[PDB]
Order: structure tokens, then C-alpha cells, then sequence
């Protein structure tokens, strides 16, 4: 019964857990259908072939690119279904244009050519094992039924949509098991007639829109009561109607605002859904706020229209979300693309019918041809939401469909949009299809029945090797204050508290003829006491976050790092740090994670030289009398290929790594000079400022690394083809992307458990087996009802995946250090919160404690 | 008699010689007055002090910044005249506002306070030896005489300007020897009333403008016939009226066009000048084209107005040139600021009266405070034109005046423009004056009575030292063709013909595994034959003018000069040039004059390295078996300080030199590293990409210079304060300027004889005594009636000044060279012209020949 939908915004304004919000596991139950979509003018092409009737869009495209040459699907059954066999999908959704068989203004002579076409297609689908989802209308109209009957304003056309739909049953037979009569009545009514953005009409008032919608909904009642009285006795499939429906969230979360949102949903979705499943009447709000421009039913058709459906077919995507949609219907509410709460609302408001999503998917621009990760990740998110509705919301779904099997013409966005699963170029006369990324992803999602648990996606028990390192990070410690620090570290079970010094504060002028020994003796006492409380400090020396790159004013004014002499300015300062503190350290970090897409190359040369001098110094003068190791902590945020089976993604991933990680790693770790692909790309693109290495420099840099502090915060995705003008970095020809289905942060930084294990394996595949630390890893707050529900997942899964690397691959770890043990020096990122001048343990910190005292997952 | 002015545009459309066009010498005859200017409402300030009457400006400024606090000259006689004593000027021009003594609408009670002020000022001027030039009106009007008499539309105000001008004689006595009654009647009429850009009125038609002008000219007749009948029997001084007058050149130089220009001159200047000196009638053109909106005289006043002046006072400058001026009066002709031909026209059209220029000078913007070279050079040009009119045009001038002794509120314009000779800041309560550059220049121009011949500005005879080098330049020689070349060189008496190779053409790919030996053997034959005809070729190796900096395509695509390896790519190519041609050369140039404000620093490092490698190569492997010298030819266009007595100009000159000349000279010539001031400015401004020198690099670069080829084309001027948004180079905080009084070129490149001697002395003061060549020096065509009249001056004076350096300073020269021995490879710059596929000797080439065969000026 209506009204209970008000609980949907409540029930999905408070996520019970991120576990269920993501739903990284689970499978679709036995008998969950899968289909792929296609429209009657997106992909068919041709206007007079073999006797085709003219479309209203044939009339529309001529003067506001065309469908007289649209993808070539009217003559060949094998080419299209080759894509299907590659997909292995159980079902295939398409349409039938009305003008094709009956073009006249009286439903004249049927043309047998399209009939043989569709019989061949259905027979092929039978052979390969594909069942159809036919749609007797997709934004079409026979022109001769338009210039005489005034379009869908007049009633008689519902009679036509009766008879032509009866023959639609008789011509295609009984193997057509699922049916959808009117596809998206809302746009065809309003934007078809009122605004004129869709084919018919040029302009009108909302009166025409409401009348067209009334007439279409009556035509649906006609065709339903046709099927249920004349054809079903020899049948047993279902029939429904697809109602397109976006979803909105309120503005200020108030009762009036939720009322406005319910009103908008009824005005876009409820508009036809209410008198089909519930009572046979238009909604109360359209009765009230629309005074007399909304045609009302009589008691005979009030009953004639009720109950005329079996399952609920739902249409979703870019058709009327963030796209063509009456701005007066949103009633000043936020449009947002979510399908889980939407499915829950549709299931609650209609006495629990079964749901079938008959159109879903996003769009990629007209310039991208083969690699379109936008569509893959939107489809993955949509299937995730459908599964979460099946499992966590009790929305009994019967199947899912992905839209635009074949590229085409998005009506208003004309040809400037490409949506197909299979790329077709507009320069080929065969219109030859080629597989894309989306097709491969859908293939590997079908055959595995959703997202089944995988060896990597399933926790494998195991213990950590002894002497494993532990600790946490505060790279901004304020320099009395030591006792609460050590109390919070020892309380956290920390053995290697990570911090730095902010060198700029060590030396006011950058010279060692003067020093403010206060902070120096403070660090001395700090390290010493930490050892008395048994903490060996992971120490850093230089930080990347500063308006002057973190140098003293005098050392910054003279070319902070571009200058040659600054390298020695680092060197001697290192000697300082190693001659005073040199006893209480067992691990050092000189250049603590410099950023790698804004720092100039020539300065990078001097940074590597500085590292070389510092290492040679602490080796040839202090290592023998003071034990220890000294190496680098380099930024190694994993770059994954968007298409895991495309080569150009692999190459661009290599390049962006060699500029992020390899740029400051290849002379330190490997051969001793820059990576190959970075210099190849500098030279081939005729853009270059990099220095080269001289033999003395090469022998200076190479071979100084005693450990490897991989720094991994999140995982980013690369794409090779331009899709956006502002965010496709031309210099590297790189398009940065973040997947949408992952659990995200309130600051939009992704959590991916399996990332680390990859960047680990890579960094062994490249620089040989060696003791590896994971030095930086920590997400911020999340899900502001309990700020720990995401960091518990974060740690629980990242450390597990690290164990997984340590067990299944042989990547010899040494330790792990989560980031930001507090918020006061790290907004939103802490473990202990800072509230009212006090540090307070949040639950994820307790989870950390459990793992640390367990020293890894307690084995069998 | 009128009409003879048509010969002025002819007589000054053909310059008889540049000698007289510049007039670098000459002095003002005995009894040539000098004065300085000041307005009545730009520098005085105050509106009610001691009983001052309100101005029409006081009413104007309130709503279209003010003169209620304008410079403080109403209470203090010593502060203003301190500037005068610093100036030592014989005379001082100022004004008297009308409202000050008489503010009423009936010429009411006189106020004795301004009277004591002006008596004190006149007594001080008497003591210091300063005589006045009083002006009884400058744009003013008493308000009570405006709101009752309708401003200068009505006649009675000329009666007022009668009586108030009589008292103006009686109150100030007889020591007031020169008088000007109405200052600039044209603007006060038209822009005072018609447009309303000047104080009175808000809007009107040209009718009001013509009526106001008629009334002002009648008031001038009244005051003149007052003076000549009542006061002169006891006062022998003169009286006149200042008529402001711009000057125009025709568009297409046609009889109708000269008629239009004469018409415009009569409509702006002749408007009042014709009925004062000639006949007592308005001009014929204003009678014809102005039908009935121009009040005509009667026969009684026709005679009353004639002959009412003694000398002609002329007003010139930014008042109505390129500024406030009726756009309908130019009759579509070009406004241009020349005063010589203007003075000639005024002298020809008025039966030869004596002329006095009572307002002249340009303006500098509101942001510049102390260094304003614009005003110095405009004043120098104006005095040059006045002298040229005295000497070459028979315009008997009686004196000159410079405008705006004190900065201040510009009628219409506003404080926006600073024009004073003495800077006054608008934050000081004393309004304390400070000297400027213009004041010092005027001081040193007065005491020397114009431009008297100076030891540097007077040719001093002398012979050149034997074995002095000779030759000319063609850096673009096309690679038979040799015989006319050598015939034209030997014909010119050339011993060291300067040329280059265009290295990019030597090697197609930049590798010496392949070479097009055609041009190489052509150069071989060329040098050899030149030696047979006794020419030792000054050879160059690399040219700056190219879209790829002159490298082969392959050597350009890979970082032409930023790359390290390109240095060796130069090195070996040098070895090539030295191993084949190595016999027939006695002077080399590797990096022939690279530009020094667009070439990147990092590439400059590699250029210096290339020079070092090439020099060490040709020294350690070829110098012993093949004699010769190899050095650099560096761009050393002299930078002169705009203010020869200001220090900041000196510092910015040093800096722009060290970046132009010193940048590629200090590591080669001097200490071996970059200049001090350039690195100090890179570091203090926190903008820096320069490299530093490593000890091996320092020992590589330093000490390889065997001669010094100073390249001096022209002389540019620097200024330190911003004056223009687009042409004040912020990075160096440098404002580039070219003096306006010099002879220029049709391509605007200055000729300055004394330049070379300066850049010579400097380059000895900096890099020690050493054999110096002047390798590139020449100008293009000029004065298109005979294209040689400027190059003869050019050579005749540049080589003289070089001799002067060789005699008076000890700058050991070796050999001079002029540029562009032909035009075909040097547009407009040649000596032999290229006309109809033929080389033809122009006269300046013959002058060159005379000097060369004379081998310097034949001594006593």
C-alpha cells in the first residue's frame, strides 16, 4: 500500500555497516536472468530497405545525426549474435519498431521482410541458447499514424497499439517468454510532446504531456487485457511495462522535504505505477496540485487498468538522470544515481512483486573507441546494487540487463556519445563490431554467477614471522608533551613509532654554525625514553608538504633543490642527525615520500645525489661504530590497468609507475640510471628536460638501499584514451580514474585490500628479493554514524592481504605501520580522536590492538 | 601674408640632410630667454584660504581629483624658489587665477593676501635674478561671474577681463616685463563649453564654442588696447596671447589634402591668429564652411582687433595633441608632435614676428616618482627643434619655457598624470619637493647655453695603428658565384670579410658519417681565393637566427642545446672545420652572437661547455701546427642609464649587461663563474633555474679568450620604475627605452656615435686590457630621398669615436667591421644595393672606401 515509501529514505540514510554497503561477496541465486539491451533506432539503421516505414525520428533528425545508416542490423543475423556468443549471456533484450511491419495510418499491409529477419534472429537465439526480451515500442511512432491522428494525443492510437501488439504476439510465437510493451512512457510523453526535445512535436504545454501519458497508460491497459484474454492460455510467460525512474535524496532531511521527494517520485515513476498495481487511480498529489489539466479516469477504466502487470520492469540510467528531464518535476531535490534504495522503494510500495531491470548502464564520450572503463565500473556498481537489494533488502529480482549492446545515436547527444559494448567505427562500410572492455567484464561476471568468493577475496589464516615490525605514523609531531605521547604509543602496542623532524625547524638559516638545540634535545629524550619503553623509532628527515618544500628560508630562497650545493647542505645535516641521535636509531628515512607529479626533474637529480652522499657518509663513517640500516621511503600508490586484459593500459601503468616510483628508484635500486620507458617517452614526444648520469654519478647513486619502505595509501586507475578535456593529463597521455564500487572516504580516497599485494609482487619482480616494509597505510574517518566502521575493514583486510603476500608469493615482509595515530596533526585521519583537548580511543584502534597482540591472525 | 604656409609641408617633407635634421651642435645666441612653467589650478591648492574665491574647477571636481590641497603654493615663497635656484633658470612662467584677487560677480573687493604673496614671490625672483612671465588667465573663471553672466558666452565678461587686467598691471608693477593674457583660448572655448570636458558647462553645440572663442578674442583685443594706451609709456615690455596649436601631416600628400591641413590649422591656430597679426578678420574657410554659426566682426572692431600683439606666444604639448581635441577639427589628418616646421609656419604666415614658446613638455604616468626619462627626452627633442628653427629656418625665437615646474591636478585629466620637474608625494603634509632627472638635465642644458661642442662631440684627428683589421659582414652568404663576391670585396678594400657557414647545412643529420661536401669545398675555394686576393676571412660557426636555433633537424629534435651530448656534437664539428679549412683562417668565431633574452639558461651552460671543449681541442691539437686565434663574438649593445646621475639606473644597467654580455662572458673572460649581481637577483627574487659551476667545469670554461669581438649595433636605454604595463619587463624590473632626439632608422634602430667608446671602456674595466675587435656595427637605409645620407654619418662618426677610444683612453683596438655589405641577404641594411639582379655601389660605400684607403682620418 502507498505511503510506506517514506521509510526508504530513513532506511537508507543510515548504513548499518560498510560490510553490507559494499558486499564484496555473495552470488546470484539459481535462475537469475541476464540480458543485454538494444533500441529500435540506436542500432538498426535504414529507412526504406525492403519496405520499412518512415520513423518520426527520420523526420526529426533532418532538422533539429541520422538513423538511415545506423550500425547495420536489418540484414545479418550472424554478426550481431557473434557478440552475444562472445558474451555467452542467457538472454538478449531488443525492440521492434512499429513502422517496420505496419507503416500506414490504419495499420496497413504487413511487410514480410522484417518478419523473416526477426524469425531468423529468434531461431539463432534458440540455437545458441538465448531467450528474448522484446519491447513493442522504443520512442518510435509510424509517421502516417502521426500526421493523421495528431500523435499520441488522440485515443485511437491506443487501439492501434492494441491490434499491432496482438500481431506482435502472433507473428513471433510463444518462445517469446518475457514482454515489455511501453518502454519509458514518461519521456515519450513529456519530452516527446511538451518540450519537443524528443522526436515528435515542436512545442507545447504540460497539458499535452499529461494527455499523452494518459493515452499511453490506457494503451498499456489495452495491450495487457489483450494478452491476458487471448494468448496466455497457450502461453505462460509474463507481460509488464518498463517505467523509467531516477532517484532523489532530500535537501535538508525534513518531513516536508521527504514529502516533496515522494511527490517527485510519484510524478515521474508513480505517474504510471500507481494505477497499475495498487488501486487503478492517479496519485493524490497529482489530483491536488494539478487542478484540471490531468485527465481523470471513470469507474469502468479505473477497474480496467488495475492489476494489469505481473512483474515490475524498471528503467534506469542516463536517460533521465543528469540528462533530459523536466526541471519542474524534481521539485528542488538532488538527483542521484542509486538503484538499491530505489529497488527497495519499488518493492515496498507495491505489495511485493518481482522486479526486472530492463535498461541500465552509463555512457562514454564520442572520442573513446576501445577502452571505456567508465562503463565497466558503472555496470559493476549497478550489479553490486542489484545484488545488495537481493540479499539485504528482500527485493526479489528476477534478472538484470545491460544496455546498448551496439553503439549508436543517443537522440539529443546525437552521435557524440558511445554506449555500445562493442565498438563500431563510422568509417567502415561493413560496420564491423569489435569487443570492448565492458564485454569482457560482463563475460567474466556471468559465468561466475555474480561475485563468487575467490582465493584472493577469501581470508586465509596464518601467523606473522617473529620480530615483525609494528608502529604508527605522525609526520607532523609538535616538538612535558612526551609522556602522553609515549603513553598512547605503548598503550597501542607500538614498537616502531614513525615520525620526522621538519628539518626547516632544525636549522633556522640552514647552516650548522647555529642551531636551536631545544627541539634537538627534545628528540634525543624522545627516542631515548621510547627505547626505555622499548620503542625503536622509524625516523624521517625531509617532508614533502610545505610551501617552500620544507627547507629553511635561506636554503629555500636559493633554489631549494635545483641548486647543486643544497645536496651537501643535506649531506652535512644528515651527518649532524647521525652524530647526535646516532645511538637510538635502527631505521632511517632520508627523503620521506616526495610527491612525483609536481617536483621538477633537475631537482630530482640533486635529490638522488643527496641520498647518495648521505648514504656513503653514514656508511663510511658511522655504520661500524653504530649499527643500523638507512634507505628510502618512496611513494608507491598502485596503478592498476583499467582493462586487465588490454596491453596499452599495461604500458601506461608502467610509465606512470616509472615516473612516480621508478623515477627515484631505478638509480637507487636497479641498473643505476633512469627507467627505459620514461626516457623513451621523453625522447619520442620531443619534450625533455631530464639530466643524464655521468659514470662517477652512476657509481655514486647505485647500490645504496638496505630496505624498501613501500608507501601505499590507496589505489588509482589509469586509462589511455582521452575522455575529459580537463582531467586527461596529456604530458603522460594518462587519464586518472577511481573505481566507484569500492568503499570510498568522505574525502574520496579508495580502500582496496588486494592493492598492496600487487605493488609488493611488482616491487620484487623489479628490484629483486629484499626486506620490504610497508611504511605508510591509513584511511580517514568514514560513515559518520560510527567513524571506525571503515578503518576496521581497512586494517582487517590490508594486513590480511599483506599476510597473503607473505604466504603465497614469498614477499618477505618486515613490518607494517598505519598512518595518523591521531587527528590533531592529521585532519579526519586519526585513530585516537582529538575532542575537547583530549585523546580518546576509537574502536578501530582497539581492533588494531587485537591484531597486534595476536601478532597476526591466530593460526589453526 | 596668408597662403604661403602651403610651402611648409613641402619644405619639411624633404629633409635636406640628416646633419641639419639632428643638429648635434650649435648654441643659442646671446639673449635667448629660458623659463619654467606653472598653472593656476595645478600647483597652488586651496579654495578659501585668506579669502580666495571659488573656482569653476572647485565646482567641477566635485562631480565629473581636487585642487583644495594642490601642492601648497599659496603661503611659502622659499620652498618653490629653491627648485628655481637649483634650476638657475633666468625666468619663471606662472599664472594668476582671476578668482583669487577678485571673486565677485562685479569685480568686487580685492584681497590683499594673494597680493602680499605675489609681491614676496616677485621680490624673491628679483633677488635671485629671475624675471617673470605672468598669465592673467589659465582655464579659470570666477564663479560669481559665471552663474550671473552665463560664463564666457556673454560680452560683459570681456569688460571684466579688461578692468581686472588693468589692475593686473598696476598691482604687480613694471618689473613684469613679459605678458600673456589668454592662455589657450581654443580649449577654454570648445572643450570648456561645447563638449564639457573642461570645467564649465555640461553640454552644448559648436555654436557656444564659436561664441565663447569670439568673446575671448574680443577680450584679448580689449586688454591689448588697454595696455598700449595706459601703461606702456612707463613700461617697455611686450604683451601677447598664447595660442595652443598641434601640428598635422597630410594623409596622401595631395593638393586637396594640404588644403584640408591648412584648413585645420586655421580652425585651431588661425582661429585667433589671423585677426590679430594679419588683417583683423576671421579666416576665409570658417566663413565658407561655417554658414551662420560664426559671429562676424564689424568694420569698427575689424580694425580694433588688428595688430594687437608684439611677439607670438605659442603653446604646445599634450594639451591638445593626442589628447582633448575636437575630433571634427582634424578633418581626417594625422596628428604629429613636431615643433620646428610648426615654428616655421608661424613665422612665414605672419610677416615675421618673434616667437616665444610659453608651454612645452610631455607627461609621465602617475606611478613614476623620481626617474622619468620620457620627460627628459621629450624636452631635449623640443629644445633641439627650437634650435633647428633658430638656425635652419630663420625663426627668430626669443626664449623657451618648460612646463610643470611642480606636479599637480590636471584639468579634465587629473592627478592621474605626473608632469612636474620636482616630485611631490601625496602622503606628506609639507608637500616637500624633491629634484628629478628633468631638473638636472635642464640645469646642465641652461648653463652651457644649449648644446655646445664637447671634446667627445668634436672630431679629433688621428691615424690608425698599422695592421689594423678591415672587413664587412654577410652572415647569410648563399653557397660560379664566388667571382662577383671577391670582386665586390676587393673593390671595397676589405681584408677580413666576415661570414659564417650555417652549420645546419654543413651536416644534414648532425653526424659526420655523412656530409654534403659541396658547400664545404665551396668554402675551401672561397677562403683560398680570398687569400690569393689577400683576404683573411673572419669566420663564424653558429648563427642565432633560425626557427630551430640553427641545428640540423636530428640535432634539433633532441633538445638542440639543452641536451648534454650536443656540446660534443659541436666539439667534433669544430674539429672538422679546423682540420679541413684549418690553413686559410687567422680568426674564428664559434658562437656568433646568441640572443640573450629568449635563450634558456640551462642551454647557456651547454653553450659555454661547447666553447670550452672547442677551444681546448683547437689548442691542444692544431694551434702548434696551424697558427691562429679563436675566441667569441658576444652581443654587447650598450645599455646607458637614463639618468646619468642616478644610482638605481646604474645598477639595472649592470644587471641587464650581466644577463646580455656578462652571462656568456664572466666564465670565459673573468673569474670563471656567473656575475655576482645576476645570481644575487636570481636568489633575492625567489625565481631561479640557473646551474652552478663544478670545479672541473670551472677549470674547463675559464681562460679561453684570445680576442674580444664586441658586437655593437645601437644603444638602448633602461629605466627602473614601471611606466607601461606591456613594455616594462618585470623579471629584470627593466623598462626598455630609445631616445627620441637621435637620428633614427625607418626600422627604428638608433645611431649613437659615442656608444662604442663606452662599451669599449667598460669591457676593458671589467676583463682587463686585451686586443679588442668591433665585429658587427651597421645601420639600415634611411631618409628615402638618398639612402646613404645616414650611413655616411654612421660610419664617419662611429669609426671616429673608435679612434677617440684608441687615442684618449688606451683601448687597444685591432679592427673594425661594418654590417651587411649587400641587401639581398640583409633587407634594407646593405651598402651595395640589389636592384634588377645587380649589385650597385651606394655613396656611403664610397665614403667607407675613402676612410679605408686613408686608413683613418689623415693626421696633421
Amino acid at each position: 500500500e502507498p505511503g510506506d515509501g517514506a521509510q526508504t529514505w530513513a532506511r537508507f540514510s543510515r548504513p548499518p555497516a560498510p560490510e553490507a554497503a559494499g558486499l564484496f561477496q555473495g552470488t546470484f541465486p539459481d535462475g537469475f536472468l541476464w540480458a543485454v539491451g538494444s533500441a529500435a533506432y540506436q542500432t538498426e539503421g535504414g529507412w526504406q530497405q525492403h519496405g520499412k516505414g518512415a520513423s518520426i525520428w527520420d523526420t526529426f533528425t533532418h532538422h533539429p545525426a541520422t538513423g538511415d545508416v545506423a550500425s547495420d542490423s536489418y540484414n545479418n543475423v550472424f554478426r550481431d549474435t557473434e557478440a552475444l556468443r562472445e558474451l555467452g549471456v542467457t538472454h538478449y533484450r531488443f525492440s521492434i519498431s512499429w513502422a517496420r511491419v505496419l507503416p500506414n495510418g490504419s495499420a496497413g499491409v504487413p511487410n514480410r521482410e522484417g518478419l523473416r529477419y526477426y524469425r531468423r534472429l529468434l531461431e539463432r537465439l534458440r540455437e545458441l541458447g538465448v531467450q528474448p526480451v522484446v519491447t513493442l515500442y522504443h520512442w518510435d511512432l509510424p509517421q502516417r499514424l502521426q500526421d493523421a491522428y495528431g500523435g499520441w494525443a488522440n485515443r485511437a492510437l491506443a487501439d492501434h497499439f492494441r491490434d499491432y501488439a496482438e500481431l506482435c504476439f502472433r507473428h513471433f510465437g510463444g518462445q517469446v517468454k518475457y514482454w515489455i510493451t511501453i518502454d519509458n512512457p514518461y519521456v515519450v510523453a513529456w519530452h516527446g510532446y511538451a518540450t519537443g526535445r524528443l522526436a515528435p512535436g515542436i512545442r507545447g504545454s504540460p497539458r499535452l504531456g499529461y494527455l499523452v501519458a494518459h493515452n499511453l497508460l490506457l494503451a498499456h491497459a489495452k495491450v495487457w487485457h489483450l494478452y491476458n484474454t487471448s494468448f496466455r492460455p497457450t502461453q505462460g510467460g509474463q507481460v509488464s511495462i518498463a517505467l523509467s525512474s531516477h532517484w532523489i535524496n532530500p535537501r535538508r532531511m525534513t518531513d516536508h522535504s521527504i514529502k516533496e521527494c515522494q511527490k517527485s517520485l510519484d510524478f515521474v515513476l508513480g505517474w504510471f505505477a500507481k494505477p497499475v498495481f495498487i488501486d487503478g487511480d492517479y496519485p493524490e498529489s497529482m489530483k491536488n496540485n494539478l487542478s484540471s489539466i490531468l485527465p481523470d479516469f471513470t469507474e469502468s477504466e479505473k477497474k480496467f487498468i488495475k492489476g494489469t502487470a505481473d512483474f515490475f520492469a524498471l528503467c534506469f540510467g542516463p536517460t533521465l538522470s543528469f540528462q533530459l528531464l523536466d526541471p519542474h518535476m524534481k521539485f528542488r531535490q538532488l538527483e542521484s544515481p542509486n538503484l538499491r534504495q530505489l529497488l527497495s522503494w519499488i518493492d515496498l510500495e507495491f505489495n511485493h512483486p518481482q522486479i526486472f531491470i530492463v535498461e541500465n548502464g552509463w555512457f562514454v564520450s564520442g572520442t573513446t573507441k576501445r577502452d571505456d572503463a567508465k562503463y565497466m565500473y558503472y555496470l559493476k556498481k549497478f550489479i553490486m546494487e542489484t545484488l545488495k537489494a537481493i540479499k539485504l533488502d528482500g527485493v526479489d529480482v528476477i534478472g538484470y540487463t545491460a544496455w546498448s549492446l551496439m553503439d549508436g545515436f543517443e537522440w539529443h547527444r546525437g552521435y557524440s556519445i558511445r554506449r555500445g559494448l562493442f565498438y563500431v567505427d563510422f568509417l567502415s562500410q561493413d560496420k564491423m563490431l569489435l569487443p570492448k572492455s565492458s564485454a569482457l567484464f560482463y563475460q567474466k561476471l556471468i559465468e561466475k554467477n555474480g561475485f563468487p568468493p575467490l582465493p584472493e577475496n577469501q581470508p586465509l589464516e596464518g601467523t606473522f614471522p617473529c620480530d615483525f615490525a609494528w608502529g604508527v605514523v605522525d609526520n607532523y609531531i609538535q616538538v612535558a608533551a612526551i609522556q602522553p605521547q609515549i603513553a598512547l604509543l605503548q598503550e597501542m602496542h607500538v614498537t616502531h613509532f614513525r615520525f620526522s623532524l621538519d628539518w626547516a625547524l632544525i636549522l633556522p638559516l640552514g647552516n650548522q654554525s647555529q642551531v636551536n638545540h631545544t627541539i634537538l634535545q627534545y628528540y634525543r629524550c624522545m627516542a631515548s625514553e621510547l627505547v626505555r619503553v622499548n620503542i625503536t623509532p622509524v625516523v624521517a628527515l625531509w617532508q614533502p608538504m610545505a610551501p617552500n618544500q620544507g627547507l629553511p628560508r635561506l636554503l629555500a630562497r636559493q633554489g631549494a633543490w635545483e641548486n647543486p650545493y643544497t645536496a651537501l647542505a643535506f649531506a652535512e645535516y644528515a651527518r649532524l642527525c647521525f652524530q647526535e641521535l646516532g645511538h637510538h636509531v635502527k631505521l632511517w628515512i632520508t627523503m620521506n615520500e616526495p610527491y612525483t607529479r609536481n617536483m621538477t626533474y633537475s631537482a630530482g637529480h640533486n635529490l638522488l645525489k643527496a641520498h647518495a652522499l648521505a648514504w656513503h657518509v653514514y656508511n663510511e663513517k658511522f655504520r661500524h661504530a653504530q649499527n643500523g640500516k638507512i634507505s628510502i621511503a618512496l611513494q608507491a600508490d598502485w596503478i592498476e590497468p583499467a582493462c586487465p586484459f588490454s596491453q596499452k593500459d599495461k604500458e601506461v601503468a608502467e610509465r606512470v609507475l616509472e615516473f612516480d616510483i621508478g623515477w627515484l628508484a631505478e638509480p637507487i635500486f636497479g641498473s643505476g640510471d633512469y627507467p627505459w620507458v620514461m626516457r623513451d617517452w621523453l625522447n619520442q614526444r620531443n619534450n625533455f628536460l631530464l639530466p643524464y648520469f655521468t659514470e662517477d654519478e652512476k657509481k655514486l647513486i647505485q647500490g645504496t638501499f638496505d630496505f624498501l619502505a613501500l608507501s601505499h595509501y590507496t589505489t588509482i586507475l589509469v586509462d589511455s584514451e582521452k575522455e575529459d578535456p580537463i582531467k586527461y593529463n596529456d604530458y603522460l597521455e594518462v587519464q586518472e580514474m577511481t573505481d566507484i564500487t569500492w568503499l570510498n572516504s568522505p574525502s574520496q580516497v579508495a580502500v582496496v585490500p588486494w592493492g598492496l599485494r600487487k605493488v609488493l609482487n611488482w616491487l620484487k619482480f623489479k628490484y629483486g628479493d629484499l626486506p620490504m616494509y610497508i611504511i605508510s597505510n591509513g584511511i580517514d574517518d568514514g560513515l559518520h554514524a560510527e567513524d571506525d566502521q571503515l578503518r576496521v575493514y581497512y586494517m582487517q583486510n590490508y594486513i590480511n592481504e599483506a599476510l597473503k603476500a607473505h604466504i603465497l608469493d614469498g614477499i618477505n615482509l618486515c613490518g607494517y605501520f598505519a598512518y595518523s595515530f591521531n587527528d590533531r596533526t592529521a585532519p579526519r585521519f586519526g585513530l585516537y580522536r582529538y575532542a575537547a583537548d583530549q585523546f580518546e580511543p576509537k574502536a578501530s584502534m582497539k581492533h588494531y590492538r587485537k591484531i597486534i597482540d595476536s601478532n597476526g591472525f591466530p593460526g589453526p
